[PDB]
């Protein structure tokens, strides 16, 4: 099975690798100058490209098991291959992974299609498995045979449909048959020892086939959508409760990965610093229950420290153990 | 499988190419001039022809990967070729995809029939991927098969529908077969060897197909209509929550890509600037009570304000912590 | 099949092209004339006569692919070939698709039977398929077989209604028969080999494809009606909530489209304006409740702004962020 | 079976490994210094290497029962063997147990690739079973075989899906009977002894297999996700009650027995203490509702204090016997 004839025919493969890559990115970034010194114009226009490219990258990492992201600056196409100190850049470009040839972590440079491109000028979003000691894609061997098989189903619907249902006809003795059959409907012959049978095909197999293969894809993947085959949300809501979903876990700990990669040269070299908005968001009317909530709280403490006698060291004791004091 | 030959015979095809478009533009367009020089009246024309324009370029975009529209100047039409600087523009039409050719974004320049266009005068709506390295449409080749076999299931009806049941008549020695049948009730003959027979066909195949079938078209597609067969809601209401349904990230993100796509050029080369309307209408019932809710919030901060001997810093503190204060 | 031969055989597909019509202009319409000098009680007679060309165009619209209406004035049979500047109507007709010839847009007039008018008195309601680049109906190949199938189960159970059940009767050896019968309610022979067998039929595989058939219907249109075989109510009440039904957003958009045709000519031709009147209808005791909320938010309202020690600033914020004030 | 192997094909064992290791640091670690003179900057970032290197030795400690993460110092590769007696480390790394050589507890000093480490240097995460007298995994034989048993029931579904049907044919006599069958829809022979019969497989063995292997999954791991196929939630969060889950028990074991192998050699050789954040993790709304009541608490002791006339043993005996005070 070939990830890449799979990922061609079938729209169920594409949309779980591209899934997660739109949900990262769906509240936006923060796109920050340690110096304070270029306008917040010119620093949106850079988290815009920062975005696009880093959707391919997130795409990347999940089919290929690595992602490449060049930070342009003002510089000749030769210059790429000399380190960076500090200069603010131009702007950002993914680069296909089947352009790239990296010789591993020893090496400080890579060939992009031949130029020779610093690694300092480079961000890197790799998926290293220490047990294989090789970067590996999102998906296994295993999963694969389960898309596979999920396609297959309906392929084999296809190859029966036309005739599920048709008639075996035996007859030592035998158009004329038909006719009399769509006009009058009934069928008649005279060979005594002459039979007529329906011949019908069956689903069961196939009806039993895709819920088994259903619960096989939901415990490959956490993915909501591919699990519950888009009958269920995401599950980024605010509940208020601490108990998050498994999708906002996963999600969360991809978001770490990015900024940590991003982060490890943009402020180094470049004097950036990137950060990724919050996944869960806050409703209109949500905002404003919080904040009577929050004012209840401060008046309900203004009362009790004047209408009290407390002692300075239980009136300060009060304060740690309190979370909004 | 043809996707052309589809469209033509398949009125689902068609809703599903066509639903996305009309959602993104139902609640409208906002359109801005940065000179503030352009009468509202003459502005609000120009709207209109973008969202003639926008609708056909999303469901282009859809059907074939790639959407042109072209913004119509006070120009001749050898003038096309010539870029732009800074002009208000007349309208905007859109462009067939059979009658445009592009060579890649390495050009700056496609025919149109041969009249040669800058691309500094057209917005364009392209989806590449870059695993494939090509652009390609909203559907794959397994989508089609799932729509294909949707429709042959009642082409296989009609093909049995009229014999579904018929008699098997045997008869050796052998209407007024009929005449006797049809008058008296009673079908009577001689020979002791003849037999009579009804045959049936059976739709337990076809039955089964069709909960295998739009369990996949559901898993194949994010657009509710689409999955549920037109039996459940869009799901762009306003529950007071921060829980947003699927199809409203699909939409939003479709929107995001077509307000970067038109402001690329519209801002830089027409001194235009366009904007989405809200996906979200709050009904006038939901205005009151958000706005009583806001009133009762105010009324709450002025009487903390007024009856507390919160020290200055903390009054402060509580401030940036408030989302409406 | 051919659509024509349908409409006149099925009460089922007329309904399903008159629905949308009726539903359209079921509240009215609204006529305002921007010279402000015709009167009331003959623009009120103009509304009348334009409601009822209206309701034809839009069903020659579904069902061809294009309308067309004509605008009279106070001109002669000749004249209609001549363009309008600036004229009051005097009435509207609607023009038969089938003694209309139209060779394309590239055109400014029509043959109507041979008579030559001017395309700046008509209004065009057409449905243009950039895909296929021709004008089409609202139903398709797909569509229409699914109405025949829906029509052919009745027609077969006709077929075979009286004989669902006779006897085959064999004897060899052989009125009397049925009169024994019939008294007594003892059938005798006295042939050893005779024999005496009911035939039935069977209904499962219509009753199975009634089934099959409603599921398609239902995934075909948009129309509440016709999917749910006239068990569902259309929809357009008022919930106090944002989330419209699909057959309301559906409503709008011809609405629109129609508000476009007319206004596109009637104002620049003929000084004239026509509005749609709003889809959802309060009930009177919904307009109380509204009003005495609104009052309740005016009363909050007032109360805040004399019993409170706000900043003028602080006070004219909240007039923008609250949606009544 | 081999462990290895079943990595490399098996997502679900993957996952398995790997999902304790992510929600251990998950919330996050806390990172001290007992001299109180290092900076935080540069605290935090040897916090960011430390987390990177324990996630994988919690994986090592899983899949091979050991795990190794070397503090680096300012020291030459030679200096190595020599032991520390207190020193600021530079950073963590986690070593491959491949390439780790370690002869027991009774050596203090390993073997890497040959530079040989002091075991000072070394945080150690070891699981010895003293009835078996040696380091196991996490798995035993028979979780191999669940493992291996969940993944050959879709084999064997590969194996037989394209002939779950098929036709048996016997004829003595016998393109031209697929070309009349495809057309026509009936099979016609003329042998009398012919015969056609469909042969049909069937679900039902590896339907109840399955049943049977994920009760025997749930038995044999307590880690929520792999129990439920990813159905059920990790069981983390606050319920207001110390009834807690199974999972956060294995999860605070974890985190205890990481901590005691971290501060082993941090504070006695490094000077450093490292802490996890705890498991449970407060949301906004609940933090207030927790100081709302804390506050109650205390206005009502307040209440009884001014208006009680208890004696002052009584009144102190009350403070032991209260939580808060």
């Amino acid at each position: 099975i070939s990830s890449l004839e799979l990922y061609k025919y079938s729209i169920f493969f594409r949309n779980y690798i591209e899934n997660v890559a739109e949900d990262c990115l769906k509240n936006g970034l923060i796109l920050e100058s340690a110096a304070h010194n270029v306008s917040e114009v010119e620093l949106a226009r850079l988290k815009v490209q920062l975005k696009n490219a880093l959707l391919n990258c997130i795409i990347s990492y999940r089919f290929h098991g690595i992602g490449y992201v060049l930070v342009k600056t003002k510089d000749t196409l030769i210059d790429l291959e000399q380190p960076v100190n500090i200069e603010l850049p131009i702007g950002f470009e993914y680069l296909d992974y089947e352009y790239v040839r990296d010789l591993g972590v020893d090496f400080d440079h890579i060939t992009y299609k031949a130029v020779k491109i610093h690694k300092s000028r480079l961000i890197i979003y790799e998926n290293f498995d220490y047990i294989l000691k090789r970067y590996v894609p999102c998906y296994t061997e295993s999963f694969l045979l389960d898309i596979y098989l999920f396609e297959k189903i309906y392929v084999e619907i296809e190859r029966r449909i036309e005739n599920h249902n048709f008639l075996f006809y035996k007859d030592e003795s035998l158009a004329r048959l038909k006719s009399n059959l769509n006009n009058e409907g009934m069928f008649y012959t005279a060979t005594p020892s002459a039979s007529l049978e329906v011949i019908k095909y069956d689903l069961s197999y196939l009806k039993e086939a895709l819920a088994l293969i259903k619960a096989k894809i939901g415990a490959d993947t956490k993915e909501p959508l591919t699990r519950s085959f888009n009958e269920q949300a995401k599950g980024l809501g605010n509940d208020g409760k601490g108990d998050r979903s498994n999708y906002y876990d996963f999600l969360k700990g991809v978001q770490e990965q990015v900024e940590n990669s991003c982060n490890l040269k943009l402020t180094k070299y470049f004097g950036l610093d990137m950060k990724f908005n919050s996944l869960i968001m806050l409703s209109e009317e949500q905002k404003v229950e919080r904040d009577i909530k929050l004012i209840e709280l401060y008046s309900k403490y203004n009362q009790l420290i004047q209408s009290s006698s407390f002692n300075n060291e239980e009136l300060a004791m009060l304060k740690e153990k309190l979370f909004s004091f």
